[PDB]
């Protein structure tokens, strides 16, 4: 009955076209298993790794966004920032 808790490990920075890494690490689920990760870039990308790599085309800063599903289909959402640079 318990939702999932996401953990995004914000905030984020780096440079236009240079990859950043991003964790999910300390995700977790109470009463049993996250079984989906859901980044959004905030630049229209999304991925389903874990601790997905992603590079920004453009300066900026981008909301990012990182929803946790466990294995009885309930979701939670967390965000952050990434700011890009020079």
């Amino acid at each position: 009955n318990s939702l999932p808790y996401g953990k995004i490990n914000g905030t984020y920075k780096g440079t236009e076209k240079e990859k950043i890494k991003f964790s999910s690490e300390g995700s977790f689920d109470p009463d049993g298993k996250i079984v989906s990760y859901e980044w959004d870039f905030g630049d229209g990308n999304k991925s389903n790794e874990e601790n997905p790599e992603h590079s920004y085309d453009k300066v900026g800063t981008y909301t990012v966004k990182l929803k946790v599903t466990d294995d009885k289909g309930e979701s939670s959402v967390s965000t952050t920032t990434a700011e890009i640079k020079d």
